[PDB]
């Protein structure tokens, strides 16, 4: 499917939704979101402990959502019954429901694609979008993995009434929800951005997130590179979209963006070939991790100085 791609699973569930709608705002706040995050504690309990995000929502992200276009995301939780009524009556008024669902019910991507035939279903939390209730089933969309499915109504709701890794679903549905949206110049969103990236450090957590990984070099445990190089592909899309936005606005950007976004690619490349037992090489990756943290403190530096 053509869908929007956002960073993480929500923004994409956002922007999607927001694109359907014509719901202003929401996909300039979005591509223009410049984040990272690291949880070493997430790490040891092999949570999603890094990327763009803490997740499964993006509180930054509706923080600036609020704050920019006067859009907040309201988060409802009902009983089975009520949850499902809801969704009934949201669909026949928007055609759409943005709802959390356990990964583990959904089907949106084959590693077999990428030659990882022993990858386990995991209770993750993942945001989709309801389009249907038909008889003993729904239609959802997966906008993140440009994806769309028949589930079973038993699935479903299994999906919507799942403890995760990351906690307990409990039929949670997402409202986009304006008393009146309020427009923003993309440079002010963009600045706004890099200098938040700048104060709190961010640069920071990639450093760490390196320092965490040279760690691992005696760890038989190797999940961890597997969920670092799920984590990362937000770190990659906001690339990405930076790139996308420089060329949609004509915008003056540092000369080495794209030579970031290739530096991410590496990482991931790295951490999918350690996971699989291709390479012996912590050493290696926590270095790469530690050059780009240098590189995007000197290019959110850069940013302020030319946009």
């Amino acid at each position: 499917l053509d869908t929007f791609q956002g960073y993480n699973c929500y923004s994409s569930a956002l922007g999607e939704y927001a694109k359907q709608k014509n719901i202003d705002q929401v996909e300039n706040i979005i591509l223009s979101q410049w984040s990272f995050f690291f949880d070493e504690e997430q790490f040891y309990k092999n949570q999603w402990y890094t990327g763009a995000a803490d997740g499964p929502v993006d509180v930054v992200l509706n923080e600036d959502l609020r704050n920019f276009a006067n859009i907040e995301v309201l988060e409802h939780i009902s009983s089975e019954s009520q949850a499902i009524d809801e969704g009934r009556k949201v669909l026949e008024k928007h055609g759409l429901q943005i709802v959390l669902m356990d990964f583990y019910y959904m089907n949106s991507f084959n590693w077999k694609s990428l030659s990882r035939f022993n990858v386990t279903r995991e209770h993750d939390p993942h945001f989709a979008v309801l389009t249907q209730i038909n008889e003993n089933s729904v239609h959802i969309i997966d906008p993140y993995y440009h994806h769309e499915e028949n589930m079973s109504m038993e699935d479903f709701i299994k999906s919507r009434n799942s403890m995760t890794k990351q906690g307990k679903i409990s039929f949670n549905s997402y409202e986009i929800f304006s008393n009146g949206t309020k427009k923003s110049n993309i440079k002010e969103l963009l600045y706004y951005r890099f200098n938040r990236y700048l104060q709190e450090k961010m640069f920071g957590k990639i450093t760490q997130f390196g320092q965490v990984v040279k760690k691992q070099l005696d760890n038989k445990d190797r999940k961890w590179a597997f969920t670092g190089y799920n984590c990362l592909n937000s770190v990659v899309y906001q690339h990405q979209n930076l790139i996308n936005l420089q060329k949609k606005f004509s915008l003056e950007m540092p000369p080495n963006l794209q030579e970031l976004l290739d530096n991410w690619a590496l990482i991931r490349k790295k951490l999918f070939e350690y996971y699989s037992r291709g390479s012996y090489n912590t050493e290696e990756i926590s270095n790469l991790i530690c050059k780009v943290a240098s590189s995007e403190e000197q290019f959110a530096q850069e940013v302020l100085k030319v946009l």
